[PDB]
Formats: C-alpha cells, structure tokens, sequence
C-alpha cells in the first residue's frame, strides 16, 4: 500500500533516505495485533481511530484524555492517517493525569494491568505496549517494565527529553525493553533526545503530526512521539509474522537504517526504525 502525502515520520520509516513523502506498507497494516497506549488516555471517539480504539483502564476519576498526549501517541501507533499500524487494535490505559503526570506507583500498576488484561483480549498476532513517559531512575519501574515484556508484550519506552544519558531515567534504562530515541526530518538526533548505550533504536520525533483531542490534529515533538512509531512498527512486523514480541526490538535493530543519523554521541546506537517493505 501507499499513503500519499503522509506525515514525514511515516514516510521516513518506509524509506532509506530522508526527504520522502509517501509511506509504503504491507496492506495487513497490523491487523490482528494489539497495542496498549499507556498514557493520558485516547479520544477513542476520534474518526481517525475508526472505532479501533477503546479505553480499558483508568486510575483517575475519568478515562477521557483531557490532555491530548495519549491521543497523539495512539494516533501515531495506529490512526488511519498518522499511524504506522493502520489496522491495529488500540487499548487505552490512563496512567497519566490530564497534566501529563502520574506517580510511579500508578504507572507500575498500569503495566501489571496490561500483562494480565491481554488475556482478556483477542490479539492472535501479538501484543505491544507503548510507554511515552518516564522520570528519574527507579528499579521498581524498571522491573515493572521487564515483567510486562516477560509476560509476552513487546514493550517500547521513550528515552526521555533531557539531552542526557538515558541510564538515569526509567523505564528508559531497563535493558530488556525497547528504548527509543528521537530524530528529526533531516536525520539529526533531536536536540532534546536522550542518548546512551541503553538506547536500542531511533524513531521520528520532531514535528510529528498526529491526532489530538477534540477530534483535531497537531504537530508536537518528543521521544514520546518516536516511541509509538516503533510500537506501531512492532505490531506491523508481528502481524506479518517476521518477529515475536520477545524478538521484535532486536529485529527492528537488525533491520534498521544503520549509520544514517547525525549528532549521535559516541557509544549510542545509530539505528533508525525501518520497515524494509518491498512493494
């Protein structure tokens, strides 16, 4: 399939050079997979989700996304126009309040919920969890993420927007999960992107157009924006049978555009998420 005039990040992950405008992808588009978006919520009523999104859990008085951040992320995973896996099933776990904050205790609870709740859901091609969040290092938060990965979910986490080494942030610093840095449309490391040996992959994260609350759209920046590119790619490759949840992160790194990014500090991977689709 081809999405003409796709956002630049979608076009990026289906090309070998920067500067293209079409997103090539296999038409299965992640059908039969599920991605949990652990965030502020998802405006499931948005026409861009086509009823493929639903909230499944909240830790606040509302399940709605009064912020927009979760919706933007869920849109990059699997919205019809801005998403990588256009046929995927999106589940919403609201661990973050409407200001984008949440306690680690609540975030931990959210992850353990996903590890169990996937057994309530028909995801025959596998299960992914996108975690556009983080803070300072905590082993409890790291183990929470590693538990989720062990239960059989491909876990993708943001590296953080501090322009520092991700080893001092969680769940970014957990080795067994897929930690995602951010790049821009000219293959530069995003000025805010964390870096470090704990990174496994980069994804588009500067000026990313996606869904927003109120049935609208906007363009924002962050490793929070790169993470769902990888979450979506994961679900896309798992629908295709090319990898498993346990293997997806390493496979995406095996099959990435190598060496193409600029301002990668020495010791950080130079790997850019790539779907190697051959139309």
């Amino acid at each position: 399939a081809a999405q003409t005039n796709a956002p630049w990040g979608l076009a990026r992950i289906s090309s070998t050079s920067p500067g293209t405008s079409t997103y090539y992808y296999d038409e299965s588009a992640g059908q039969g997979s599920c991605v949990y978006v652990i965030d502020t919520g998802i405006e499931a009523s948005h026409p861009e989700f086509e009823g493929r999104a639903q909230m499944v859990k909240t830790y606040y008085y509302s399940s709605r996304d009064g912020n927009g951040h979760g919706t933007h992320c869920a849109g990059t995973v699997g919205s019809r126009t801005y998403g990588v896996a256009k046929k995927t099933q999106l589940f919403g776990v609201k661990v973050l309040d409407d200001n984008g904050s949440g306690q680690y205790s609540t975030i931990i609870a959210g992850m353990d919920f996903v590890a169990s709740d996937k057994n309530n859901r028909n995801c025959p091609k596998g299960v992914v969890a996108s975690l556009s969040l983080g803070g300072g290092y905590s082993s409890s938060v790291n183990s929470a993420a590693a538990r989720l990965q062990s239960s059989g979910v491909m876990v993708a986490v943001a590296a953080g927007n501090n322009n520092a080494d991700a080893r001092n942030y969680s769940p970014a610093s957990e080795p067994s999960v897929c930690t995602v840095g951010a790049s821009d449309r000219y293959d530069r490391r995003s000025s805010f992107s964390n870096y470090g040996s704990v990174l496994d992959i980069f994804g588009p994260g500067t000026d990313i157009l996606s869904t927003w609350i109120g049935g609208s759209t906007r363009s924002i920046s962050g490793t929070s924006m790169a993470t769902p590119h990888v979450a979506g790619l994961a679900a896309y490759l798992m629908t295709l049978g090319k990898t498993t949840a346990a293997s997806a992160c390493r496979y995406i790194a095996d099959t990435a555009n190598k060496g193409d990014l600029s301002n990668i500090p020495f010791g950080t991977v130079n790997l850019l998420a790539y779907n190697n689709y051959q139309a």
